[PDB]
């Protein structure tokens, strides 16, 4: 049918945006502290500490397969690649500071996101 396609049309689009939003936050973390998983060899425990690890990469690949269906999913795991990295690290800690600095500035991107995607549908 033709309003699937065009339903894919605004999926698409929003995968477009959702592009753009990722590439900007993923600017904000010039160190690549949040770039890749998690290392299970480097951190053997780290499973027993966080439930839903999340990073950049893993963002990216759910995005390019059409995976995010808003703004929301999109948030929820960045907020993840946050949180986890919150609660794992102590508060005097390079990361722990990486993704205070991260959320902050990913804000800002965000607010305006959220007025993109209302304004264009
Ligand atoms: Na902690």
């Amino acid at each position: 049918s033709m309003e699937q396609v065009a339903m894919e049309l605004r999926l698409t689009e929003l995968t477009r945006l959702l592009r753009s939003v990722l590439d900007q936050l993923q600017d904000k973390d010039p160190a690549r502290i949040f770039a890749q998983p998690v290392s299970l060899k480097e951190v053997p425990d780290y499973l027993d500490h966080i439930k839903h690890p999340m990073d950049f990469a893993t963002m990216r690949k759910r995005l390019e397969a059409q995976g995010y269906k808003n703004l929301h999913e999109f948030e929820e795991d960045f907020d993840l690649i946050i949180d986890n990295c919150m609660k794992y690290n102590a508060r005097d800690t390079v990361f722990y500071r990486a993704a205070v600095r991260l959320r902050d500035q990913g804000g800002v991107v965000l607010r305006q996101a959220r007025r993109e995607v209302d304004s264009i549908g």
